[PDB]
């Protein structure tokens, strides 16, 4: 559960970084 | 429930990331 | 519970910023 929320929210956010560069 | 947390942390994280730029 | 998850995941992401930059 913890890893799911941490990895899910965190992975989507790093994706924001990649999209904006 | 969990999605609720995922959404609030996600919006705050994108804001701190931009603020730290 | 909520603050713990937000703060814990959020602090990890800030680590990504310092780790990348």
């Amino acid at each position: 559960w913890l890893g799911f929320i941490a990895g899910l929210i965190a992975i989507v956010l790093v994706t924001i970084l990649l999209s904006s560069t």
